[PDB]
């Protein structure tokens, strides 16, 4: 049981595609370094940390994918899979099946020059409810006044507005490894 209110999804028209995508370029170790979502909220109350995010292409080119976050004093691991989809640079994750209420998750890669920064966009549908976010990724944990300002004007450009905008505090606890 439950009420919530939220920014519309963007139509996926808005949402760009990384053109000539490299699967293999992309694998490795990102920090995330900005988020924006209509479920993401800037609260100066405990900040939310940086976590990191590693993908390893598989034999049949789909991704394992390994996210590293610090809570309660320890690494917290947390593993999916994402499935080629449509077109290259987009995914679905695997085993929706698994994932209770989850009817949709799709991922597509607006931007990456593979070596140092990348933006993604994540849509799902959960209870019937439908999250959307923008993950900027870095090769590092810090990235250019130039490119989290070109994150925020996309973010924007999505419906979202400043205070859903957040830019994750570095940490060096499980993210460093
Ligand atoms: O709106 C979104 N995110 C902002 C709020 C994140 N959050 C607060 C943080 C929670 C902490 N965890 C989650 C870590 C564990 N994860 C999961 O067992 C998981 C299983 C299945 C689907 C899924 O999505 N998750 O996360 C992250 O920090 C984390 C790290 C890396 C990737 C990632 O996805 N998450 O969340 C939420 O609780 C949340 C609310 C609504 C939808 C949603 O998916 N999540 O995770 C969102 C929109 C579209 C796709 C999507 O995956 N996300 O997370
Ligand atoms: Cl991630
Ligand atoms: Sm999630």
């Amino acid at each position: 049981d439950s009420t919530s209110d939220l920014i519309p999804a963007p139509p996926l028209s808005k949402v760009p595609l990384q053109q000539n995508f490299q699967d293999n370029q992309f694998q490795g170790k990102w920090y995330v370094v900005g988020l924006a979502g209509n479920a993401i909220l800037r609260e100066d109350k405990d900040p939310q940390k940086m976590y990191a995010t590693i993908y390893e292409l598989k034999e049949d080119k789909s991704y394992n994918v390994t996210s590293v976050l610090f809570r309660k004093k320890k690494c917290d691991y947390w593993i999916r899979t994402f499935v080629p989809g449509s077109q290259p640079g987009e995914f679905t994750l695997g085993n929706i099946k698994s994932y209770p209420g989850l009817t949709s998750y799709l991922v597509r890669v607006v931007s990456t020059n593979y070596n140092q920064h990348a933006m993604v966009f994540f849509k799902k549908v959960s209870q019937n409810r439908e999250y959307f976010k923008i993950t900027l990724y870095g090769r590092t944990k810090e990235l250019t006044s130039e490119l989290k300002e070109n994150f925020i004007r996309f973010s924007k450009s999505l419906g979202l507005p400043e205070n859903h905008i957040v830019f994750p505090v570095p940490i060096d606890q499980c993210i460093d490894g």
